[PDB]
This record gives structure tokens, C-alpha cells and sequence, in this order.
């Protein structure tokens, strides 16, 4: 039997197929079992709130008309061009942008018709999937990225989408994310879309994403610590040298302000407080408190010099000078100890909150 | 009756349909009732002055020729490919950019023909809708975003567009906007476009948008307050220490200037004064006034030292030194009280103006 | 008479039309009268030197073959799809980028054939029109934006383009430009393109654009004034306090430099001096002159202290100290008066130059 | 003779043309003479290393089959749609990106068939041409931008490309470049591409571009001069005032550093030294040398005060104080004279190197 | 024999070819030998992690049906339009974005059919190839960029891809990369993709890229050295002048911080430490240590003045003053020597690590 005649015969104008009609019309719904292979993952953007993926979508459904018995070979892979009339099931992604096809050299498609009528349809597509991301704890957090595959134009009674029994989501070996870690466990759950038109089958997969803390520690946490240490250095400088201590406190407060403003620039304009805001707030409060401490010392010395040059004035001079010296001596010890207590408290609470988020999943 | 023959018969070359002609030609106008479902809303940009939406446009019109009585089933959902010849009514969005269709896997369309000839047409489209936004009160404001659906090429006598009686605009459950709040109430009003060619039916929907004030309070209002408090701290420093007080006043004025310039960078170049401009102007006036106050104190002490080293000169020395000390003492109390009075006045007026805008709608 | 047969008959294969041929071939030129309606105007970019417009281009020409007498109704609006063969006259925009068509829901076109053979053709198109803009006076200027409609492939003897007698350019009511004001008067003038191939008809419309000065006054002119006032404040500070006065002069000069550099960033790299350059140059000269004035005062006091500690030396001490005090006293009065004279001179000259540009048009 | 029949006859299915075959097959090569008209030139980007042009490509070749004698009129301009089968010669640009066609209103093409069989083909295209640009002398330089027109799929024996005898490159009158000057003289030279497949004809045109020095003088050269003059001002300030002189030297060095870093931001990351680097290096060396000079003066005065307060100590005090005073006195004269000598040397050498580049062409 | 009839005959409807079927069906696999010519290479982006190339892909395979003996000429180059039915083998790039074709003037393709049935197919395509790049040593590193050519829809038994025996990868002469150096040696290795669908042939080429160190030395290494030298200059200034030394140390630490933050902005957010981080960390530690050294000197002098003004107090005054003077004297020598030792250690280790990376390849 010539191959050309057989392939033509399946699509044969003489034969009745009428691609527009679904298989087993006025009957039980067509069941489509689909599994995606994730070729590339990346380009996650917090500001735009979307991530880009490249996937091989594979759809398996049974068509009775396409059954053939003339050829013993059951595999019978076919040319992708003659995919015009194999009743491609309509599918679309509920949350998407873009979703272009790949036309390079030849269309990236794979049509394979089994002997019993099972059809394997494989298409390569890049998806700009948009997923909302909670930025409550910006430094360390776990983001769930969800892709929904939903039918358009065929109701649930008409068409049903089911996740593949084995290997529904497959990740390419060696695929890595620079800013994130992809969890191996995957959530395969189906939610049925309800509209005024009717109920349409939909299935969705959830990808847990864990943000690596290596960059943020170096970029943000270590510099702020340096600025706070510089403000601590200001205590050892002489109280008499007012421009040096004042300028040092001012410069550290200004540096903390510009660093805090600059860090959060590459982020969406969310209205809720973040972990990074708490850290920046406390560190900026520390440097501001150091400047206030010098202002208090200078004012006490001013009162000393006021009583000095216009009665127990000598006693008052010793008291006020001892008072200022005492504030400096207590301050140099007290400031790092309090900062250490805050640092361990903040890290412990955020680590257990991260553990709680991992507990919830 | 075979399904293929029936579907072919409706579109049947043997039968007369002639898609180019509208239903009930040389007769009463075709009435189209349309309701949109908003799948995704976001990407609002003040600078570009546009917002992006993804919608399921649904159009219902009655075609007498498409009436069928052979099949008892009235629903009879059909394949979207055979939408070439169902007389799709021309519609376009009056204010748009882009407006691409979704071609992923299969075209996102839904053709449903009822027994009486009613046609349900549902298409998914992303619209870069451009709406002018009044930025009189930039911090807190209510923006109305308007989408117009207007016929092109068919006059009002020829074709009429009407909003659906029930559920004209439907918002997807759980849809949220990071920077804005979407009001539940919606304005459905039709305005008829008039041109030299003729009058064309148009209908429009207004979406009230309320801008959340959570981010702007943290990002802009709280830092400016910190700079003003730093300028107040400058009073407690000794009058003799001229570089410290001068440098502190200069640094705060410079910081206020760069913060004010940086904040308004992500905004269109509108010529009218905004609320944020008033707040930045007053706070910068406060820090500038603090620097002028120190300049006055230093000049009074200079006149004291002028009379000191070259008659009532001793009396003049006590007067001038008391005068400078008095200006400092009055200033430390006076500056925060005046700032508090301005702050409550500004918040009260802007809150009642916001209430007035909500009153107008 | 059935409508379908009549519409088919006009385009009838049986009848001779041959769309490729122009009307009244080997005869007088086809005369096309065209008027544009400006739906949206905006997105003007100085750096890119282009502006984006959305227009309804309407072309009216007379075709004798399309005359019909069978139907009394003269209007007879038709479906836009059957525009393949109505001899669309070739038109293109001489200075353009992009120029995409709008394909949303259905093609945005309007074909209307009159009884005598007059054809009304209306298409909606967005044009990235590029117009050179003179930036001699950047702050306040009038820019003329020109759109040219020129034939391609048909010579002047073959085809002629004429502006509509009434309402050649129509602007949508309520259309506004945030950064510019659009003048009501319009220049309709035709210039004939000459090439080695031949002479091709072209027509052009000029849109005068006036740049609003509200933003630039607040953003650029008011801060520079603040920096100059700060430099004036430096005079009242004591001459003995060298770090305070020196640092203040340095900071103001640096601030003026960074403000001048930052302002002109969003501008093309033109080689000619602008009004904003003159203003920045003079204000920066003022702050630089203030720093030089303090350097002179400090040097005179230095010479006093040189003569003081190693003859009329006492006389020289009084002279030099009086000299420095005199320079400060004269300087505090002299600097704002001179700046006021410059300010009124600059505003008067630029206002009359703006008036002269309005005089020229 | 009816026009429709004649035009149809040339493309006539009855007649043999077979568009796929080239003219005079198995014979001498087809000779194509092509001239381009440059409608718009601009959008040159140093970083991306490309420039965008809009051109009217005109190709003239002789086809014997298209000869006609039935009509006396030799011009016989034709509709651009029937360009499917006039054997368009394959041409492509060797160094390109984009290269989109213009589809606005109607395709921008011009087919003109002469009586002898000469075919004139004119297409409008925008080309993102990428040309490497030597940035040895960044401030003033001459860049050559080259466009190559090369055949694809037809060997040199099969097809030959030749530049038009008269007017090969035509520039639109009044076309101007904001940042560059276009030289009138043009290089028309053909280079034959050699591949393993075979030899393919190619022709190329070189556009000399001269960069205007007006902007760079104002933006970069004048500010650096201001910073150097400010460092010179530092000498007149008293040696005793250590914070003023130190802060002034620091601020000028920092300002020079940020200006040098900021200027070269809009440039590719080339590894070779540029003229602007030499200028920034020398000016920054001048301000750094001024700060070192003050450090030397302060150290000499320190040694004076060391010998002062713990033998010829008095003699040493006069020597050291005279030494510091001498360094200041010599420095104020010496620094501008040396800078003037460098400035004239740099301008003379770069001007003669520019002249040498113009000499080479 | 007429050429048209012969070309038509090969594609002849009368003859059996059936393009959908592969050559020698139900037989040994089709063997495709492919070599790419790299026309342009560049646009490497670290942040996006992709590079753009323009290539001439050439595929050679043998088709028995296309054998011809009627014409003696074996070359017989053909028109690219009749490439619809020459059984183009499906190929796609495993890691790609974009991959557009070039449609300018005519499609850029070359079909050449040999006498024995060998088919040469050459297409020009621009590929946005994405390759992960290890940034362990950011300053100097060697990056391997890999392009994979893999079959889609034909299994390994069905179709095999092989690299050309001679000249598999050809680079255009004179092609250069501004920021990188391309190694002449190339890795041609084939890896077979394994999927659940089956095994598909793939071949890949590796391009070693060496990053030039010329720019980074000037832009980053030389400024940091300048800041460290400025901090060394701070030692020569008098210990009594507390504002000058304090301000100088603060300014250098701040400058180092902003330079370090600014440099790494154009880089991906990787979590691992880089060479540039080590260099910035050490240099910033040096400037911070200089500021701590002045704080220690000032504190020792403070203790001297504490013992001075409220027993061996005189002895303590000489000891403490000598101690501070000793710290300054030792510090001025010690700091550059230690920095020199670090500099040679860092350069030696990174150079041998670069040599080790070149050793591994
Ligand atoms: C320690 C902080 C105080 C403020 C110190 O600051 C100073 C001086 C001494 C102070 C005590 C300044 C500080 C650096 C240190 C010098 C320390 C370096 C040798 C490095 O650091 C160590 C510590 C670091 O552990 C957080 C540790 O990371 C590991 C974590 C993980 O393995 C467990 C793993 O992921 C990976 C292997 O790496 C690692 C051993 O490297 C240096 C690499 C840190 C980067 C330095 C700079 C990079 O750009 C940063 C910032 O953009 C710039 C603005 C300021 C720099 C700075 O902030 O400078 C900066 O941060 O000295
Ligand atoms: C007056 C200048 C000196 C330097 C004064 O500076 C300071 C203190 C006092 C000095 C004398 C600083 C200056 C502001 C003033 C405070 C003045 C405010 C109340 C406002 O101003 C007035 C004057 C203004 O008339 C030019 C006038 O505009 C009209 C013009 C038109 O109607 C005729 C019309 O279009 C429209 C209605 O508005 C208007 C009544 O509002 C305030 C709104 C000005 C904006 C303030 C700031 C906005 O961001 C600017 C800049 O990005 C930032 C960097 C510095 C600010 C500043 O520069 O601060 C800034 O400019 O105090
Ligand atoms: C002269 C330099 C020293 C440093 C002077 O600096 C200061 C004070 C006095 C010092 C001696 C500062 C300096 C400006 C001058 C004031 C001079 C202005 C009146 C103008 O200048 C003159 C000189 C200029 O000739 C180079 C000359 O150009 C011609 C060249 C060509 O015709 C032969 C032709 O192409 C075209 C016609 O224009 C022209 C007559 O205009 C002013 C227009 C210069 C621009 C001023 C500023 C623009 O933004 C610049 C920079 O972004 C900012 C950061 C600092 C400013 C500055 O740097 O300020 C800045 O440059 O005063």
C-alpha cells in the first residue's frame, strides 16, 4: 500500500471527517490528557508581576474515525503540516500575555496517530504568564506561580481536561534559575471555571519558587551594617570637635536614607510593610539616635559653659562635665549590644515565619 | 440527520446567505446587545496615560436567515473556524492602542447559534486603552477610566449598540490591583459619535479607580518629616559652632531638594500644581527658614562681637547675647507647633476635597 | 432586485472592471480630495524627534464604472471586506515610521459608493510621524509638526491629490495635550515632490504646537532661584568662619552644576545654545562669583594678619579690616539688585522673541 | 486594444513566462543597475553600533520576454499588485536588522515596463544597518557607515549587480542630522563575496559621517574647566584654614570623578583609550595635584609648629613659614600656566590628527 | 528541453512526490549534514543571559526521487519560491528566542539540487540564543556559548543530524566583538535528547568567549585605587585638625560604597561571591581601617587632654603624645606596603585561576 494514498485517505475528501465536528458527537465528552515539559524557565519580574516559560505542551485524545487497520505499524508518525484537520482541541491559558508560536525553519509541531485512534499532539510555545506575588516578606519568601489551562468555547459536558497520570510536569535536566530555587514537588489541581455562558473545564499547576538570600545579604544587609558601625565610630571622637561629630552623624543618616530609597526602586508599589522596610527603619533609627545622643551631649556641655561664663557653680561644672562624659561612656558600650539584640530577634522571627510559610505550602 | 451536512447547509453555497449583507437588509436596524467580562486589569501608567485590560467581549444579535427547525436541540454550539460568514458586526474601540487577538493553540472564539437565530459571539482581546487622568491631587485621587465601543462603517440607522440589561460589566473574582482599588459601581452610558460622514452608535463604560495611599505615605511623606525633624535638631546645637549648624541646615535643604525632584520623576509633565508640590514646598520652606534663623542668630552675635572689639557697650553686649539666646529659645518651641498646625490643616483640607470628589463622582 | 446579486454584479467577473486599471485610463487625471480627522494626538518626544497621531483618513474620488441607476437609494453603504477591487488610490506618508492598520474585531474601513460613482473611503491608522524640531529657545517655543501625504507610483499627470474644500483637518472635541497647546489655525499647502523618476503629487498640513511653560517654571526656574538665594545667605555669615562660608559656596556651585546637567538629560544632543543654557550659565556665574567674593575677603583679612604678626601697620590693619567689611556690606546689597536686573532683562528679551516667532508663524 | 487584455496578456497563462525562470536562461548574466534615494537618515547609536535609514531602492534590469510592440506608448506604468511574476531579482543587505516593508494604504512599490523590456522596480524600505565605529578619538571623529547590497542564491556568473552610472546615491534635499554632518562625496565600490557555495555579486556604498563638536564642548569640556578653576581658587584661601582648603580639594576631586564616570555612560564598552579619557585624566590629575600641594603646605607648617612647641629654632621657624608661603605664591602662578600649555598642546595634536583622518579618508 | 517544463516536472502533479512523505520511507534514516556560517555575532547581555547571532544555516540531504538525468548540467540552481515541496527537514534550536526569518526584497533562501539527488538548502536567520553564564570571576572569565540544533517530530531512527566533515562552523572574516574575544577552536559534539515521546537527534556547537580586561581596568580598578590613595593622603594632615581628617575618611568610605554599588548594577542578581566583590570588599576595608586609625589617634590625644586638664601626669602626657605620633608615623609607611602585598596576591591568584580555566576548557 502506497504511503501517500493512505495518508491522503485519512484526510480524504471522499471519506467523511469534517474537522469542524468533534469526535463522538452527541455522545460522551472527549477526554484530553495533557502533560507539559518545561524547556526553559526564567525572566521573573517583580515589578511587571510576570514570568516567562517555554514549554512543550502535549495533548492526548482519542478519535474513533482516525482508527486504521490497513498498516500493521502502530506508531505512524506524520508530517506536522497536515494538522489542519485533526480536530485540534481548543485550549488557552487563562492568565497569559504573548503566547507566540515558533515558526523557525518549520513549524514546531508533532502529530502522531496510533492504531486505535489515539492522537499525540505536541507544540512548543513561550508563555508570558502573569502571577500575583505576595511581597510581605520581600528578602526571604516563597512565591507560588500558577499556570491555568482552560477550554474556550466547549462546555464541561462537551470537553474535559485531565492531568496526565504519570509525569504531568517535567522539568528539563540542568535547568536552573539565577535568582530563585524551584521546588521539586508540584501541585496538580483542577478548578472549574464558571461563567454566565456555562462551565468550562480548567486544570492548573502550581510551581513553588524559593528566593535565594545570597544576593540580598551582600547587596543590602552588609552595607547597612557598615553605616551603623560608622555611626558607632562617632562616639570615640572628642565631644569638643562639634563639626566632626555632627557631620559624621548627618552623613550616616543621609547615606542610610539614600540606600533605603535606592534599594526598593526595583519593586512594585505595594501598600503593605515589608521585612526590608522593618530592617531599614530600625537601622535608620539607630543612626538617628546616635545623632540625637551627640546633640544631648553638646547641650549638656553648653549648659556647663553657660554656668561657667555669664552659688555652687564649680560643683555644677563637675556634675555637667561628668554627666556628658558618662553619656559617652555608657553610649559606646550600650549601642552595639542593643543592636545585637535587635539583630538576633529579627533573624529568629523571620526564620520561624519562613518556616511557617514552608509549613503551610 | 448528519451533523456535517446540517452545519454545511447553514453556510451552504447552494443556499443564499451572502455574509457581506447584514440581516434584514433595507429594514429596521440590527440591534446588538453586548457585555464584557474583565479577565485581567492592570499595568496603569501615569506617564504613558494608558491602562491595559484583557476582556471577553460578548455580542448577541439576531439573524433571521440562521434560524433552524430541523434539530430540536436549541443550543448547538459550533466550531470557531466557521466564523468567516456569520456577519460579524463591526466594532472597534474609540480610544485604543494594540488590541491584539489571542491565537494560542486555536483562535479564542465562541460561536453559538440559537434555534430562533440568536447568535452569541465571544472573543478574548487585550486592549491598551488610553484614558486622560487628572493629576490635580496626585497623592490621593480618583481616576475614571473609560472604554468606548463604537461602530465603524455602519450608521446609527443601520446598526445600534445597546448595553446588556443584566450584568453589562463583569469582573473576575479575586482580581486585584496593586496600586489601585476598583469601585463596584459602574457607569453605563451611551454617547453617539457625530462625524461629517454620519452618526455612528457608541456605548461607553466608566471604571472609577481609587489610588491607595499606603505606599505614598511610607515612601514620600515619612522621609520629608524626618528631614524637617533633623532641621529642628539643629537648634539645640551651640550657636558658637558655626560650621556644624550651617552644614546641617545646608544638608537638610539639599536633601529636601533632591527628594522633591526625585519623587516626581515618574509622572507626566503636567503644567498644574499638585498636592505633592504643596507638601514639598511647605516642608522645604520650613528647612530653609531654619537656615535663615541660624543666619540671623549668627549676625546678631556678630554685631555683639563688633561692639565688643573695635558708650553703653556692656549693655549692648548683654542685649545682643540675650537677643540671640531668646531667638534660639523661642525657635525650638515655635517651629514644631507651626509645623503641626500646617500638617493638620493640609490633611483636613485634602480629606474634605477627596470627600468632595467622591461626592461628585 | 436582490441585494446580493447587485453587489456581486458591481464586482462581477462577468462585467469588466479590472481593479488594476485606474478610472478613465488614457485620460484626464483622477482627482482625489482627502480630509483627515485627528482622533488622538500625543506622545511627542524631543529626543526621538517624533510624534504619534491616530487619524481617520478619508479619500473621495470619482469612478465612472461604479455608477449605478438600478437602485434609487444613492447612499448604499457597503461591507468593508469587498474593498479588494475598488481601485484604492495609492497614498503614503512621506515622513513616517510604523503606520499600522487596526484589525480589531473587524478591519476598520468604510466603503460608501454614491449613485454617480463617487467613492468614500475611510481608514483608521496610527502614524509615528517624525518632524524636526528647532530647540533654539527650549523653555518657551513654537514647534511646527508637518504631515505629508504623497502618491507613490503614479505621476502628477496620472494622479492629483487635493485638500478638501471644507474641513480638511478636523480635531476631536475635548482632545488635549498635556505638555503642549494645539493652535486652531492650520496651514494647508501642497508641495510637489520631484524625483528622477518623475513628479508626484503631495499635500501637507502644518500643526503649530505651543509648549506650556507651567512645568518648566516650577521644575527648573524656581530651584535655581533657591540656590542663588542660598549663595546670597552666605554673605551674612561671619568672615572669620572660613569653613562655613567656603563649604556653603562650594555646595551651591556643585548643586547648580548637577541641576544644570540633570535638567538637559531628556533632550537631543543639539550643538546650538539654548535659552535654558543661558539661564543656567548666568545663575552658575552668580554662585561662582559669590565664592570668589569670599576668597577675596579672606585674602584681604590674610594680608591684615600678615601685617599684624611677622611703619603704619596699625593704619594698615584698620584699612584692610575696613576694606573687607566694606566688600561684605556692598556685596549683600549689590548681588540681588544685579540679579534682578538680569532677570527682568532675560524675561523681556525672551518674551519679545516669542512674540516675534508668533509674528512670523 | 483594451488595456485589461494587454496587461493580462503579458502575465498571460496562455503565454509562457514562468516567473521562476530568470531572463535569458542558459545565457549571459542578467545585469541589474541600482540606485538608492535616501529619504531619511538618523537614529545613530554608538552603544548599539547601528544607524537607521529609509531608502527608495530602484532596480533596473532588462527582460526580453516582456518586450511589447502593440502599444506605441513606451512608458506604460503598471499597478504594483501584479509584481508577483516579473522575476524580481533577489537582493538583500549583508549587514542588516529589521528591513521591514511599508504596507500603509497600499504597498509602496512602482513597476514600470519599457517598450524594449527594461523594467524599473522601486521599493521603499527602512533598514537598521549595523556598522562598526572606531571610537579612538571619541570627541571629534569621522565615522564611515557602509551599506552592502548582495545577491543571495544567484552566483556571479548567473547575476551581476552594478552601480548606476549617474546618481547612484541621492540624498533628499533639506535632510539634516542633529548630531552629525554628512559628507557630499560618496564611495561607490564593489566587493565580491566569496563563500564555499560560490561567489556572489555585492556592491557597497560608504557614507562619511563627521561628528559635530558643538554639544561636547558645552556639555563636557566647559564644566571640567570650571572644576579646575575652582581648584585654583583654593590657593588664595588661608593656609591656617585647614577644613576649608581640604574640603574644597576633596569636593573638586570627587566632582571630577563623578563627571568623568557619568559622561562615558552612553558609550560602548571598548577596551582602548579615547581622547575624552586623556582629557579627563589630565584634568583630574590637576585637581589631585592641587590637593597634594595643600597637603605639602600643611605638613611644612606642621613641622614648623613641631619645632615651635616641644638650637636655631627661630631660624627654622622663619625658614619653614617662608617655605610654605613660597609654595603657595609659586603655585598660584604656576598651575594655570601649566594647564594652558597642556590645553594648547592637546587641541593642536587632536586637530592635526583630525586633519590626518580627513587626509586618509 | 524547455527549462520550465523540467522544473515543473520535478514538482509535477502528474508525477508522484507527496512532499509530506520523507525520502526512502520505511527504510534507513535520512542523514542531514549541516554547517553554519556566522555572519554577525554580538549583543551579549549578562543580565538577560542571551546573545544574538545571524547565521546562514546550510543543510545537505539526499533525496532519491529528485534525481534527474535529462540535463547534463549537475548544478542546476533553482528559484527559492518553489521550496514548498522539497521535504524541508524539520529543525529547531533547543535554546532560542525570536528566530525570525529575513523577508527583505525576496525571501533569503537558496535551493540547489544536484544530479544524484543531493539537495543544498541555505537559509539566513537571526537567533536570540540564551546561554547560562557562570559569573564566578566577573572581571576576567571565559564563557562558553552553546547552540543546539535538534529535530522536532522525527525520532532518531527516523532522522539523523550530523556535523559537516569539513568546516562545520565558519566565521566571517573581519568579524569582531567589542567586549569579547572569540576563540578559534570550536567544540562540535552531539548530544541526543531523550523525552518520554522518544529520542530525537541533536547536535551542538560551543563557542568559547574570552572577556577583554581593558575596559574594567580603566573603569573600575583605577578609580578604587585613587580612593585608597586619597585615604592614605589623610595621614599627613595634622591630628589636631579633626574635621578635616574625619570628613576625608567619611568621604572616601562613602565614595567607595557608592562606586561599589554602582559598578555591579549592570549584572544579574546571582547569589555567589565574585572577584569584583572581593576587590571592592578589601579596598573598602582599607578606607574603613584608615578612618578607624584616626579615631584611635584622636582618642589617645583625648586621654592626653583628659590627664592634662581635670602623679606622673607629665610622663603620661609625653607617653600619650608620643603614642599618637608613633601611630601616625607607622601608619603612613604601613598602609601602602600592606595594600601592595594584597594587590600582588590578588592578581597572582586570579591569573593562575584564569590559567586553570583555560587548562580545563
Ligand atoms: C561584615 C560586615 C561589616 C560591616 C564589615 O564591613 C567590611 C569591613 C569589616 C566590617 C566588619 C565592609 C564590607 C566587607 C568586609 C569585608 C568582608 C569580605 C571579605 C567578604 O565578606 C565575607 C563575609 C560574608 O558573610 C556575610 C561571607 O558571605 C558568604 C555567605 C555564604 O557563605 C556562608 C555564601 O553566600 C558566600 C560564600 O559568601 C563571605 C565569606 O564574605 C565580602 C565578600 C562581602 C562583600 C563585600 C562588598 C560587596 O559589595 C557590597 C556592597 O555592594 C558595597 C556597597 C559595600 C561592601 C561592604 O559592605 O564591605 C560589600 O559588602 O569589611
Ligand atoms: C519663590 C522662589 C523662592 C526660591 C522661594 O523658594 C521657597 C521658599 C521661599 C522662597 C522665596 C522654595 C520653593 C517654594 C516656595 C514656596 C512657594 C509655594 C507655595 C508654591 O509657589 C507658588 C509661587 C508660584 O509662582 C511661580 C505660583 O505658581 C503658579 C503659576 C501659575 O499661576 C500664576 C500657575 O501655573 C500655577 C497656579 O502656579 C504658585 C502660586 O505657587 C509652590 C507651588 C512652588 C512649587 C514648589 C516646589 C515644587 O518642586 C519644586 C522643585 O522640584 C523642588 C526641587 C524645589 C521647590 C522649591 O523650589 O521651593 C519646588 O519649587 O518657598
Ligand atoms: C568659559 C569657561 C569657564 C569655566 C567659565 O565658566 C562660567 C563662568 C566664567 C568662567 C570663565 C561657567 C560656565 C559658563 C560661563 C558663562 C558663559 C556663557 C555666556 C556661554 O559661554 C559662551 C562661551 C562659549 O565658548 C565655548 C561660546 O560657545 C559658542 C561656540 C560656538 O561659537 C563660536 C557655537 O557653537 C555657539 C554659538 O556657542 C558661547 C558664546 O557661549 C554659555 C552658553 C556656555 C554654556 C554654559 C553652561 C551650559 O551647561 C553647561 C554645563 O552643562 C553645566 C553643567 C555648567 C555651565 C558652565 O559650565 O558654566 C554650562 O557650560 O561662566
Amino acid at each position: 500500500m502506497p504511503p501517500s494514498e493512505f495518508l491522503d485517505k485519512l484526510m480524504g475528501k471522499v471519506s467523511g471527517y469534517d474537522a469542524r465536528i468533534r469526535p463522538n458527537f452527541k455522545g460522551p465528552p472527549v477526554n484530553v490528557t495533557c502533560n507539559i515539559f518545561i524547556n526553559s524557565f526564567g525572566s521573573i519580574a517583580e515589578t511587571t508581576m510576570d514570568y516567562r516559560v517555554n514549554i512543550f505542551l502535549r495533548q492526548q485524545w482519542n478519535d474513533p474515525r482516525l482508527a486504521y487497520s490497513e498498516y500493521p505499524d502502530d506508531s505512524l508518525d506524520l508530517d506536522p503540516s497536515m494538522l489542519d484537520s485533526i480536530w485540534k482541541p481548543d485550549l488557552f491559558f487563562a492568565n497569559e500575555k504573548g503566547a507566540n508560536f515558533h515558526e523557525v525553519t518549520t513549524d514546531n509541531k508533532l502529530l502522531r496517530i496510533s492504531k486505535n485512534g489515539n492522537v499525540l499532539y505536541s507544540i512548543r510555545i513561550t508563555l508570558v504568564l502573569a502571577c500575583p506575588m505576595d511581597l510581605k516578606n520581600f528578602p526571604m519568601d516563597v512565591q507560588t506561580c500558577i499556570m491555568q489551562l482552560e477550554s474556550f468555547g466547549y462546555t464541561m459536558n462537551d470537553l474535559i481536561f485531565e492531568w496526565d497520570e504519570k509525569g504531568a510536569v517535567q522539568v528539563a535536566d540542568g535547568l536552573t534559575l539565577p535568582q530563585f530555587i524551584l521546588k521539586e514537588e508540584k501541585d496538580l489541581r483542577y478548578c472549574t471555571k464558571h461563567y454566565n455562558t456555562g462551565k468550562f473545564t480548567c486544570i492548573e499547576a502550581r510551581f513553588h519558587l524559593e528566593r535565594q538570600m545570597g544576593y540580598y545579604l551582600i547587596q543590602m544587609y552588609i552595607p547597612s551594617l557598615l553605616i551603623v558601625i560608622l555611626s558607632w565610630v562617632s562616639f570615640w571622637i572628642n565631644m569638643d570637635a562639634a563639626p566632626a561629630r555632627v557631620g559624621l552623624g548627618i552623613t550616616t543618616v543621609l547615606t542610610m536614607t539614600t540606600q533605603s530609597s535606592g534599594s526598593r526602586a526595583s519593586l512594585p508599589k505595594v501598600s503593605y510593610v515589608k521585612a526590608i522596610d522593618i530592617w531599614m527603619a530600625v537601622c535608620l533609627l539607630f543612626v538617628f539616635s546616635a545623632l540625637l545622643e551627640y546633640a544631648a551631649v553638646n547641650f549638656i556641655a553648653r549648659q556647663h559653659k553657660e554656668l561657667l561664663r555669664f552659688k555652687t557653680v564649680e560643683e555644677m561644672r563637675k556634675l555637667f562635665i561628668s554627666r556628658a562624659k558618662r553619656i559617652d561612656t555608657v553610649s559606646r558600650v550600650a549601642f552595639p549590644l542593643v543592636f545585637l539584640i535587635f539583630n538576633i530577634f529579627y533573624w529568629i522571627t523571620y526564620k520561624i515565619i519562613r518556616s511557617e510559610d514552608i509549613h503551610k505550602q
